[PDB]
């Protein structure tokens, strides 16, 4: 009954966390939401007044443009989707469960194949992230044991892997690595995309956490400088960042499980 | 080469080949539809320009304004207010579950900082919740088989649970439960939203696999019938479906790890 108690405690804590985050986000951005909607209403009113346009025909034109935007075409020189380069980035967002929504299937067969393709690839890439976390554990353990061996040799003048890093040490290493990759990717995105550095950090966290809002997406607009190299760099940075942030999520999940066990042990005593 | 390193490299190569093949087939399936939709959009824009006597630059500026509005949450057909507490709850649910449809995206500098700091803990806690749900599903299935064995022994006569179900049985149970949950959620979404049943199934897979394209989002348009019941039912179905598909991804990841071990044993033998 200790595992059921831990499950119920985690569910209650997550529900309370959801409520608190909803309240904080509402308090933070309801004013911005209202101001942006008011600015859009003012712009639409000026557009209708200046050019003598009815609201119904403008609404129909906006419906047509929404249908166009769902098809991938945008205002300012976005790359053509569903070519081999664009479909590769779409597949990278599908299989890594990022799913920006920059590229969505419209055919019936495309969505069926997306269902099967996700069912296989997303599982294989969850396995890939777990294997990457295990290899990072092994690499950190090997580095620590090699440093210990070098220290022993300097003083003197099978499975192995006896030394294992603590979960706090792995959290620190993964946090530092993710911060470094986010900073490097943002330093590449800022002069190329024109984003603010904080906007690039936010996009890096969103993509690396497999959240993928799609409000900011890296390589969508066309006519890049060194387009072949930039696409590869974006793919590699996104891959390492998603790996590191998902591994950090697993490590923090282990730590939160330990915290829940400690909380249950506190209430078990009295 | 190490056994784990060889498995890691083999999985990376298999995933890269999978991405290449999926990109090729997705391009082949969707490029014609994308070209047709872009041609339709260009025809509609030309009709709007030549009918209402509107310059291309002025329409481009108006569409830029509409894009800035849609980024806030403006849609052409009566969607719910954004960043209200009910909407912020949906957004936070999409954040912590790593779904991230993008119906509601932060634009405030403080909002995105809070998204990063909040979503770290939220996504880690929710991945831990998925792992705990999978473990509890294992325990429940094992308890069901134990109860069936006790019932058949009592009829024939007239912690334990060491015996755990095989990964094949868990895969079958999870995919059956996932199909049932997706069918129930789609049967809910089809009359409420007006989506096709296949479109509702596709949205169910996208939401439940935490891919979250955002092309289809469930409770966005306003003025539902019994909003409090529908929003709660949508949240419950999304939670259970995401848990089932994420646990299914974990189980298929275990299966693919076993297959990779078998392949490596095949190469090790000769
Ligand atoms: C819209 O309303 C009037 C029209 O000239 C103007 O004063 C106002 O600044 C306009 N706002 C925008 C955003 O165009
Ligand atoms: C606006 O367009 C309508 C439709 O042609 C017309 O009846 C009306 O007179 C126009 N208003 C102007 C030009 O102020
Ligand atoms: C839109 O443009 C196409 C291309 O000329 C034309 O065939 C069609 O009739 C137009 N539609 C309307 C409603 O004018
Ligand atoms: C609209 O029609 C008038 C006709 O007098 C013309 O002078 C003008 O260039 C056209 N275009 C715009 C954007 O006003
Ligand atoms: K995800
Ligand atoms: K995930
Ligand atoms: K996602
Ligand atoms: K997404
Ligand atoms: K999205």
């Amino acid at each position: 009954n200790e595992d059921n108690a831990r499950f119920l405690l985690l569910a209650a804590l997550i529900v309370l966390y959801l409520l608190g985050g909803a309240a904080v986000f509402s308090a933070l951005e309801l004013a911005h939401e209202r101001q942006a909607k008011q600015r859009w209403e003012e712009r639409l009113a000026n557009f209708s007044r200046g050019h003598n346009l009815s609201r119904d025909e403008l609404r129909g034109f906006l419906r047509h443009y929404e249908e166009a935007t769902r098809a991938g075409i945008r205002v300012d020189n976005v790359r053509p989707r569903w070519d081999f380069t664009g479909a590769f980035y779409f597949v990278g967002t599908v299989v890594s469960t990022i799913g920006f929504g920059m590229t969505t299937p419209a055919t019936v067969g495309g969505k069926i194949f997306l269902i099967f393709y996700g069912l296989v690839g997303c599982s294989s890439t969850i396995l890939f992230f777990n294997l990457f976390l295990e290899r990072l554990i092994t690499i950190i353990a090997y580095i620590m044991k090699s440093c210990h061996q070098r220290q022993l040799r300097r003083r003197g003048a099978d499975s192995l892997a006896g030394w294992k890093p603590s979960v706090y040490y792995v959290m620190l290493i993964l946090c530092t690595a993710s911060i470094l990759i986010s900073c490097c990717a943002s330093a590449m995105y800022t002069p190329i995309e024109g984003w603010s550095y904080f906007d690039s950090l936010y996009f890096c966290f969103v993509a690396f956490s497999t959240i993928g809002f799609g409000d900011l997406v890296s390589s969508q607009n066309a006519h890049y400088e060194s387009q072949g190299l930039y696409r590869f760099a974006n793919f590699v940075f996104i891959l390492m960042g998603v790996c590191c942030i998902y591994s950090l999520f697993n490590v923090i999940s282990i730590l939160i499980k330990q915290s829940l066990n400690w909380i249950l042990r506190k209430m078990d005593s009295g």
